[PDB]
């Protein structure tokens, strides 16, 4: 089956043996590593190069920003997948992952299978317009309305009655339920 | 006439006088203002507090980051209004600082009544959806469209019809448009 080698990948913890591990293992994977250890430090390595990561990880408990808002800056500001690493794995932990931006999480201990997958939010087997920012508010509301109507069943019109946000689209909504569909299905 | 007192203002330049002039004028038409001297540091000031700042006023150059670049991360991706402080009034200069996202520009020595109008840009005397972000490719795609047919005189179709960007709609090009009109008509 197919395999995308040589992804880039940002991983984000302030615990050296967390990154330890996730470093060791998708070199393993064959993706390419870069160590931070700081959000704010993560945030200026990510604006210093658009177009330099596929994929993010950071830990849901950094030590100069609250876990969750640094989810929000990449994940929904910036518009880059970013995966939450947690020990905590809690129904509201795992919830609020996905409401603050990430498009999925790995869970303490990672096994390497999970870890090895991340390539499936960033490539896929088959001068552009203004991109959509999502505010987390916005998000937050969408999030609701798909786990209110199903994941399965959820239809951007539907989802949209549901939000009821003027000017909001059924293509905004279809181009973003494509982005979170994963992690909403594992709720 | 109506004055709107009381706007934030980050002023953000390596040169200590330049500072201390924009600041203390600043200060005289009863703005708030913070004042920073890194782009690295005026840029994770701005995401620490969304909503935090009505205008920001930067060098043109950066001892840690292009100046243009920096233009380009607050006027664009971050969609804040950002003033180019420049000691070089070449029209080549003056071109690239609304080229990189700038809304407005302030020449060496700055006059008070220049300085004092930057409010703008910010306010006027009359849960939403997802915001628009423009690339600086598209951005220049647009002004030189805009500036191939005169700014008085460009419609969004005909802007369209130059930029020549399937999925831009005219919406687009009008809003934009507004943000750039007073720059475009200084040219």
């Amino acid at each position: 089956e197919m395999f995308p080698s040589g992804l880039r990948v940002l991983v984000v913890d302030d615990d050296p043996t967390c990154l330890m591990i996730l470093e060791r293992m998708l070199r393993t994977c064959l993706y390419e590593v870069t160590k931070c250890n700081r959000a704010e430090m993560a945030l200026s390595l990510l604006r210093k190069n658009k177009h330099g990561f596929d994929i993010v990880i950071s830990d849901v408990h950094m030590p100069d920003m609250d876990g969750f808002k640094l989810l929000e800056h990449v994940g929904l500001e910036m518009d880059l997948p970013v995966i939450m690493m947690s020990a905590d794995d809690s129904k509201s932990v795992v919830l609020k992952g996905v409401t603050h931006g990430a498009v999925d999480y790995l869970i303490k201990p990672v096994r390497m299978e999970a870890l090895k997958n991340i390539w499936q939010h960033v490539v896929r087997k088959r001068l552009k317009k203004p991109r959509v920012v999502w505010s987390v508010e916005l998000h937050q509301q969408f999030v609701a309305a798909v786990n209110q109507l199903g994941v399965e069943k959820a239809v951007p019109k539907k989802i949209l009655e549901l939000m009821n946000v003027p000017g909001l689209t059924r293509e905004n909504v279809a181009s973003h339920l494509q982005k979170y569909r994963i992690y909403l299905r594992r709720l």
